């Protein structure tokens, strides 16, 4: 039975990182943000929230905008999510030397929530005003949901695979875990992995909250994500793209790359229970925590570190918590990032992998922001207060998506 | 090194299909239609089209609409695709005798262009009238691109992975890849694979035919779609939803299952190139097909049929072209069913896999239409006339969509 420890699988580790967040456009920066106990979820100061007086008011958009970075070309050439990508995609490249790679054996995967969806109501009065010949020839390249990956092939050169899975909240996590496939299957031996996702606006905080998903405590805007908290609330919005390079061992050490924690193993479920809400009883949750462990070789033992998906609503982190008990890693040491980042949907279980990464990597883990009088129902060590410096050897990042989309990431320090 | 035809990966059978079409509702009435020399393209009697003076004014929507077999609960509850998806997925079901399977080695892999994008609109509008409150709690899983896939997996029961790939025009086929994955490393037994893709409609017209990629021969709405031949003119819109169940041999033999075909390999490149056009040498197109034959254990010589991409765009026939001619199936059989059926993006690839599987079933290729004067820079053994009776015993479906998704499935006769 192959399986990474026992050489069934090739070693794949993680060896560039890069992402946009609500707290720094550096990701070395929002995690020095992170250990200092800083958040990125302000008062939205937009005027959608005064003209359609929305439940929430609060949320976390990105400290440094995408469009900052943009000219006249892109902003027409290109949707939001694909404007997100080619910063990122340059960014991520340069930070690991800008190497050549065979682009014959190299692959891109970036997950989203949605896509291009801003182009398509553009495209709809731009027809309505002058007619069919006044949409663009460049309409379908920005309205298709696999066009930001699609740019960023194009922008490195990736001809061994361009994909995009979309699966909401686990969109990002399910990206890097098809990207590690394509490694250890033998179609590629270095990737370009993550998620986009678009920012924050009025019809998304109304659909989202109208689950009554979202907390709305916008007097203490940086309190209102509370994971594992008994006075829990819902989620909070917080924009963000991230995405990182992989590449099997081999391959980073004939080109003098240092890596930064290793990708051992990748586990997909689902639940089938609800269009929305997650299975109480976390059982297909936390077989995907089982599963990356057999595909990497571990037991729950080994796990030291579970970086949480946490979303702070009520049902999904009491159910996330006996997800981890039925994996049997309810020893490890717990993270919920979204307490301090938010929830960037597609793109945030990329964002979580990288923050799980630089764990694995300092041997550290930041505080879980709002811990402060835990659920009873919910008995797991979740750091807080200040960061926990330990001896962190692998790690376990989870995304439980809305549709019942479980991945979970096992990672291991290099 | 792991291959289907050396035991280093588990045999894979396709034991049911379904799928709606232009031409019927009924995949074995769809079939028999082909073999007669059917069309489903007719000229388009939607108010649209003398709305706005469309360029193109032909295509073929479903023979059956998929609403004809909605109530008023599924035409609030779910978007298009979603109840495109219920539909096809309870055909499916019931034409595999409703096995009971074990949920948790059960996965669905379904493919689609774009998603639910009528709904993002709707809600645009229901919250400009009313507020944030009037949006629908049931908007995000109705919004959502993996909404048709969550909903096939939720009424089946598949709890070992629900997956949703988007790469336009071979979206559909990709979702069959990532099933036929899926099975062979180990997570899941019995998978449900296809595409699902929206109806016809002005934007999708307006923005396609911008790119100067569709047909424009509205006198003869039968002979517009005209693939390999030297009149081309480009693609023509036709309707489809596809839906194959697959599983291991082992799985299929043990509850009496009658397979259909072997799925044997599946190869995903890309081109990285162009946002909308393919490169014309073919090359990594070609190496997709060459990687499904090194994965199913094959060589060019074994290949008797070739299902083509075959959109009738003049530079995609090109580079098709070059593309068998790369992979060295030159000498194959090739037929190409958009010139009957039309181009429906995110499902055509499931479509023309289940015509694949059907010619290798029956030992029969339908006719390419409308093929009357060979390009002389394709020379390809395209079968047009009448039905071509031959022994095929293994046979590759191409897919290559807009961005440089190239994705080809190698099939074997059963
Ligand atoms: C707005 C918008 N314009 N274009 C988009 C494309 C995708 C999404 N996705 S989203 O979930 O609604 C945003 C929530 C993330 C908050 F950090 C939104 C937009
Ligand atoms: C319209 C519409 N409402 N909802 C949708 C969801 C997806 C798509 N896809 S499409 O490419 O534009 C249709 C082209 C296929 C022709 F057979 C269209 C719609
Ligand atoms: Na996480
Ligand atoms: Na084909």
């Amino acid at each position: 039975q192959p399986s990474t420890a026992n050489g069934g699988f090739p070693s794949v580790v993680v060896t560039a990182v890069t992402a946009t967040t609500s707290i720094s456009p550096d990701i070395e920066s929002t995690w020095k943000g992170l250990l200092a106990g800083e958040s990125g979820i302000h008062a939205l100061e937009d005027e959608f929230v005064t003209k359609w007086d929305l439940a929430v008011k609060i949320g976390g958009h990105l400290k440094d905008p995408v469009d900052s970075h943009m000219g006249r070309l892109d902003m027409r050439r290109m949707s939001y999510v694909q404007r997100m990508g080619k910063l990122l995609g340059g960014q991520l490249w340069e930070s690991a030397g800008s190497p050549e790679v065979d682009p014959d054996r190299f692959a891109v995967v970036v997950g989203t929530g949605l896509g291009g969806a801003e182009r398509i109501v553009e495209s709809y009065d731009l027809m309505n005003a002058g007619g069919p010949r006044k949409v663009s020839p460049l309409a379908v390249q920005m309205i298709m949901p696999n066009g930001a990956a699609a740019v960023i092939g194009l922008q490195l050169g990736a001809r061994a695979g361009v994909m995009t899975p979309v699966s909401a909240c686990s969109s990002g996590s399910e990206a890097i875990a098809h990207a590690w496939r394509q490694i250890v299957m033998g179609d590629a031996d270095v990737a370009v992995c993550g998620g986009v996702e678009g920012p924050i606006e009025a019809l998304p905080i109304a659909a989202f909250s109208m689950m009554r998903a979202m907390s709305t405590r916008n007097d203490e805007p940086e309190r209102a994500s509370r994971p594992f908290d008994k006075d829990r609330d819902g989620f909070v919005f917080g924009e963000a793209g991230a995405l990182m390079l992989i590449e099997t061992e081999e391959h980073a050490k004939a080109r003098g790359a240092k890596p930064l924690a290793r990708l051992l193993g990748a586990g997909i479920t689902s639940d089938a229970f609800h269009m929305v809400a997650p299975a109480a009883d976390g059982v297909r949750a936390g077989r995907a925590m089982t599963r990356s462990l057999e595909l990497a070789g571990l037991s729950p033992a080994d796990i030291d570190h579970v970086n949480a998906h946490g979303t702070a609503t009520p049902i999904g982190d009491a159910a996330e918590a006996n997800a981890i008990r039925v994996a049997g890693c309810d020893q490890a040491a717990v993270y919920a990032p979204k307490s301090a980042l938010g929830h960037s949907i597609g793109a945030v279980g990329a964002l979580e992998s990288v923050l799980t990464v630089l764990t694995l990597r300092d041997g550290v883990i930041p505080p879980t922001l709002n811990y402060e009088t835990p659920d009873p129902e919910i008995d797991l060590d979740v750091v807080a207060g200040e960061p926990r410096y330990g001896d962190y050897r692998y790690a376990v990042n989870n995304s439980f998506g809305f549709g019942g989309h479980n991945v979970a990431l096992a990672f291991g320090r290099y």
